[PDB]
């Protein structure tokens, strides 16, 4: 596009598609280098991008949310609107990058604003064509997808406070521990060496101590945690070095000069299953309930005079597994408020009711978690200390107890082979073409994703639908939605009403959609992310 005489004076008419180029960054830190709009065959280019911002009523076009971030920094209430990226993601979730989308649905996404604006216009008409004939996919767009871009616009622009005194004061502590570990690694091999150097580590392992190999073999350390105590200590050095270098020492260098907060980038077109994602920092890989990963959570604090409110969905994937299954026995564990891990152990072992167990329940949790994606017997054995005789027979005790779960898995794989895709409760779908693939490594993979996608995906949609419904109501209480990770949402509310916001959030989240099983929401009010844990 466009042809004839097409440049026009700024401003554009309402409903024009915006295009923008930012300075090679992420929006709360970037400069608006160029802005333009396309409508009806003509393109409007901004004289000066920042003053131009105030003429748009809404940002509609590719990556609309990232212009709302920039625009909230500056202090403008510019909502995001139609975004082709969201159409293309609903069409097929492997559409993750605008570069990807441009190549599939005709287009070349380039570094020039009027050009990104014209592409936004075409792709919206193309993609919306493809979609009005899809009831479930339109609903998701109007009721979850486009409302969520508003919430993510605010979450990302608002930010979370950090406690830099403590982050500095945690760096030396973990640095000290790296020192003791390294002293151990040293009077265990004999003399000092550079743990961070491949030649020296090959020499000490495969020559000086004579450990068995010729990293070198495959990724030997991950496999040789059985010979000397040292390979254990080496891995502990390597993971504490990774945590020090990615979530303690970087984190004060991302606090923002103008706001004083960290600005996590929230992406909603990144994961396979429709779950949100974080970028700098990537919150999902902070080890949860582990001393170190809890030590990092103490660093996120509320503003002086506010309280954090963290809310968590209890067993969201087993609760949606009982609903999509139809399993009377899994439904009744939660409908009567029973501990799924005890009750599973009761059924599985048939021990006269719930009595003199404990061990049975550790085996019950391990099958419970392991079915969720497909924990094979030998893995089941390696985790839950058994051999490959009881191992198989426990997969089968689980499905004698909860047999419609197997019905559901056999159903969904059959439906996945025929239809060519699986779908969440709401209609979001992932295409699984490899289910018949005749190469074992990949066909098993397709079958993990086909069963995972209805569970994880529905868990996602419920969290997503609970956020768009909660956002308006928190606004008229003065509260703010800050962070979303795994199945948890973190709010900030002033002290004077932290109690009441906690009440409303829990209530909207447990009642988001009528399921066959009660959704449970755990809520904690505290001055930092770790104290709110309750």
């Amino acid at each position: 596009s466009p042809k004839a005489l097409e440049e026009a004076p700024w401003p554009p008419p309402e409903g024009a598609f915006v295009g923008f180029v930012l300075s090679r960054k992420e929006p709360m830190w970037a400069d608006l280098l160029a802005l333009a709009a396309a409508r009806g065959g003509r393109v409007h280019r901004a004289p000066e991008p920042y003053k131009a911002l105030r003429d748009l009523k809404e940002a509609r076009g590719l990556l609309a949310k990232d212009l709302s971030v920039l625009a909230l920094r500056e202090g403008l209430g510019l909502p995001p609107g139609d975004d082709p990226m969201l159409l293309a993601y609903l069409l097929d979730p492997s559409n993750t990058t605008p570069e990807g989308v441009a190549r599939r649905y005709g287009g070349e996404w380039t570094e020039e604003a009027g050009e990104r604006a014209a592409l936004s216009e075409r792709l919206f008409a193309n993609l919306w064509g493809r979609l009005e004939g899809e009831e479930r996919l339109l609903w998701l767009y109007r009721e979850v997808e486009r409302p969520l871009s508003a919430v993510l616009a605010h979450m990302e622009a608002t930010g979370v406070r950090l406690d830099v005194a403590y982050l500095r004061a945690l760096s030396l502590e973990v640095a000290e521990e790296i020192a003791r570990l390294e002293a151990e690694v040293f009077r265990l091999a004999g003399h000092p060496f550079n743990l961070n150097s491949r030649d020296q580590l090959e020499r000490v392992l495969f020559d000086e101590l004579g450990l068995p190999a010729i990293s070198t073999s495959a990724a030997v350390l991950e496999a040789l945690r059985e010979a000397h105590p040292i390979v254990e200590k080496i891995l502990q050095y390597r993971e504490l070095t990774k945590l020090k270098s990615t979530y303690i020492d970087p984190l004060p260098d991302l606090i923002h000069p103008r706001t004083g907060r960290l600005h996590t980038r929230f992406n909603q077109t990144a994961t396979a299953t429709g779950r949100l994602s974080s970028s700098d920092p990537n919150l999902q890989n902070i080890p949860v309930r582990t001393p170190l990963g809890q030590r990092i959570r103490r660093a996120f604090i509320a503003e002086e005079g506010w309280l954090l409110v963290a809310l968590d969905y209890s067993q969201i994937e087993l609760r949606v597994l009982a609903h999509l299954s139809g399993d009377e026995n899994l439904i009744r564990v939660f409908q009567e408020g029973r501990d799924i891990h005890t009750e599973t152990a009761s059924w599985m072992f048939g021990v006269p009711r719930e009595a003199v167990d404990p061990l049975m329940r550790r085996a019950a949790k391990t099958i419970n978690f392991g079915v969720l994606y497909g924990m094979s017997a030998h893995r089941l054995s390696q985790e839950l200390a058994i051999p490959y005789e009881e191992a198989q027979a426990f997969i089968e005790r689980y499905f004698q107890s909860f047999p419609k779960v197997r019905a559901w898995i056999e159903k969904t794989l059959e439906e996945g082979r025929r239809r060519g895709y699986v779908e969440t409760l709401f209609g979001r779908r992932r295409y699984v073409p490899d289910l018949e693939a005749r190469v074992k490594s990949v066909r098993e993979a397709a079958e993990r994703m086909a069963f995972n996608m209805p569970v994880q995906g529905t868990a996602a949609d419920l969290m997503k639908l609970a956020m768009v419904k909660l956002f308006p109501r928190l606004e008229e209480m003065g509260a703010r939605m800050l962070l979303q990770v795994h199945d948890e949402l973190v709010l900030e509310a002033p002290k004077e009403r932290a109690e009441a916001v906690a009440r409303l959030a829990k209530e909207v989240m447990e009642g988001v959609y009528p399921l066959a099983v009660p959704l449970e929401v755990e809520v904690g009010i505290g001055e930092d992310w770790l104290s709110a844990k309750e």
